[PDB]
């Protein structure tokens, strides 16, 4: 029952690197990257790669800190997003697993990321019966249709 | 009429810089991003992305060369790619036309680049008349189901 252009954007922690990870919050897709430093022209950066993939049109995260850079301020004005303060989970927890199971089949903790991030979202949930990778764009599709 | 698996991958060279782009040949619909080395490690790395996002079941590239290192095999042999031959456009220019007039809108070039990825994916194509965004999205999910 979710709106289809709502997303989740947080960074974790991990070996001493930054996780940004955005989770949109209808399906449970995610997109997620090891970022080099946790600041405002990573976040920004990211948001406009994301608004040129999918119809996004709200962010919320639980850094509220994370938006105020004049930088990502830039980047919501630019692609027309909105900050959502209302709503109503948890991946950083359910990633971190994946990752911690996957990690020692490659050599760098973003090469474990991406591998984690494909697993999510590939895995069909039946426990009728999707991933999170289809039920996004069918959402998205029904929504446009 | 294009199968919906196939993607088309190369690389441009852009004021001294690298860039990776991503095309899903049956929407337009494309991916890029600024690498620093055109190198083998990179494009593994980026398929691996693009891996968890959508249903990659076949890559082709106008230089072959690109594919032929042990870092781009291991990537699709760990998420199910293949390489594909026979194909039956071109966004390379069409994607630095936009560019180029967006360029002095932003510092980066690898800001550009993102900004142009945006206009590409956003415009109604119409001269019905959706945009390579909302066609990928109909595209992949009409094939789920
Ligand atoms: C550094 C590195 N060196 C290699 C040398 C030879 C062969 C493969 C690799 C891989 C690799 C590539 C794809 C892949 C996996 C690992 C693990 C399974 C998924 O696919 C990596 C990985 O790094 C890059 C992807 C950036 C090249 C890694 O971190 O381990
Ligand atoms: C370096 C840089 N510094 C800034 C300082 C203050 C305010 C904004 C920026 C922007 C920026 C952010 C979003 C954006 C655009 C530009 C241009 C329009 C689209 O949105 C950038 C850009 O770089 C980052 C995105 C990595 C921060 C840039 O290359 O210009």
């Amino acid at each position: 029952d979710c709106s289809p252009g709502i997303w989740q954007l947080d960074c974790t922690h991990l070996e001493g690197k930054v996780i940004l990870v955005a989770v949109h919050v209808a399906s449970g897709y995610i997109e997620a990257e090891v970022i080099p430093a946790e600041t405002g022209q990573e976040t920004a950066y990211f948001l406009l790669k994301l608004a040129g993939r999918w119809p996004v049109k709200t962010v919320h995260t639980d850094n509220g800190s994370n938006f105020t850079s004049t930088t990502v301020k830039a980047a919501c004005w630019w692609a027309g997003i909105k900050q959502e303060f209302g709503i109503p989970e948890s991946m950083n927890k359910e990633l971190k697993k994946i990752i911690g199971q996957v990690r020692d089949q490659a050599e760098t903790l973003k090469t474990a990321v991406q591998m984690a991030v494909f697993i999510h979202n590939k895995k069909r949930k039946g426990g009728g019966g999707y991933s999170a990778g289809e039920r996004i764009v069918d959402i998205i599709a029904t929504d446009i249709q």
